């Protein structure tokens, strides 16, 4: 069968913190009252909520109301425990308060709130200069939060609010987030389509914390590039094999072998032979003002197959091209 992996970082959290920490379903939720907040206008609607903008009218504070859809009991206490958890830490978005919603009679979460950017405005306008600021303010997030044994599984750019005139970062919807629990096989139908790493397109079940770096790097790629998703999948098949043009099939299969995976057989019509090809590859003169050595070394380093051979959060960090970034 499959090989066991574990993650090389951050491995003992979630067993050095008492039970109460992890253990999601015996939490029990601290209700605020639905009456100090009063609903604006509708921001979005998801797939597991309604988005409000709000006012707290104790304080006249603008703040986000989630609406949860009606969903499993589990789903809903784990992105509270989440959320509770990492409060206050770098970039993570803050939960100010729990109701329950007198008409949907399901929990309310109130956040802070983020006057986030148009994500057109910031896709075509940030600088390279900006890329690499935000890029570190992300890590900031990602290495709290596994530090704080818990992976996102959704990291892309819906997910990053970005306040460009205060120059504000939050990493927002924990509601796809986990502990990480060494050995544990988790679900591998997290992340959208095209952040999807390799190990969850392969239905490797014993991932982790590397998963959120996978999608990282995704994200930088399209950005730099100008390449609007960076591996574009017809579909979850489809998108290993977009994978497997740029990174090439010899590390893919190097990588199923040494986690002794076995490839759904449906691949062997569509995969092919591909060798890796060179980062510069991807540079044009529309993009070439975003790229720079130290921008393709360190996308190199977060787009590996072998999730274990990938940057950890504080490894990246320490990367050259954060060099230029005022700290
Ligand atoms: N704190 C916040 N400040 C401002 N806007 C927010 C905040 N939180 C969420 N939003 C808006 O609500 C949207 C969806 O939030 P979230 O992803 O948590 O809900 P969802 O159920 O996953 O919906 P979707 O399916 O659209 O992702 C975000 O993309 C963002 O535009
Ligand atoms: C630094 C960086 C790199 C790639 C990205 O797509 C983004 C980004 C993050 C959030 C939004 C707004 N929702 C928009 C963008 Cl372009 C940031």
């Amino acid at each position: 069968g499959p090989v066991p992996s574990r993650a090389r970082v951050y491995t003992d959290v979630n067993t050095h913190r008492p039970s109460e920490y992890w253990d999601y379903e015996s939490h029990v939720v601290e209700w605020g009252n639905q009456d100090d907040y009063q609903l604006v206008r509708k921001l979005g609607r998801g797939k597991y909520s309604e988005v409000f903008e709000a006012i707290n009218i104790t304080n006249n504070e603008k703040v986000v109301v989630k609406i949860l859809k009606p969903v499993a009991a589990a789903k809903i206490k784990r992105e509270i425990k989440i959320l509770e958890n990492l409060r206050g830490g770098p970039n993570i978005i803050t939960l100010a308060d729990i109701v329950k919603d007198p008409v949907s009679r399901t929990p309310a979460l109130v956040f802070e709130h983020v006057n986030n950017t148009d994500f057109k405005q910031l896709y075509q306008t940030l600088t390279d200069y900006d890329i690499r600021f935000y890029m570190y303010e992300i890590l900031k997030a990602l290495d709290y939060c596994h530090s704080m044994g818990i992976m996102h599984r959704d990291v892309k750019p819906h997910n990053v609010m970005i306040d460009h005139e205060h120059r504000k970062l939050r990493l927002i919807d924990w509601g796809l987030a986990e502990f990480y629990h060494p050995g544990q096989e988790y679900n591998v139908r997290v992340a959208s389509r095209y952040f999807k790493g390799p190990e969850l397109l392969v239905d490797y079940q014993m991932y982790d914390y590397s998963l959120d770096m996978w999608s990282l790097g995704c994200m930088l790629a399209s950005m730099i590039f100008r390449k609007e998703p960076f591996f574009h999948g017809h579909d979850n098949y489809d998108q290993l094999v977009r994978i497997a043009k740029v990174l090439g099939t010899e590390d893919l299969y190097d990588y199923i072998d040494k986690y002794n995976i076995e490839l759904d057989p449906r691949f062997n019509d569509i995969l092919g032979r591909h060798s890796r090809k060179r980062w510069e590859r991807f540079v044009h003169s529309e993009n070439q003002h975003l790229v720079s050595p130290e921008a393709l070394d360190f996308l190199d380093k977060l787009l590996r197959y072998d999730h274990q051979s990938r940057l950890t959060a504080r490894e990246a960090m320490e990367h050259p091209y954060f060099y230029t970034v005022v700290k």
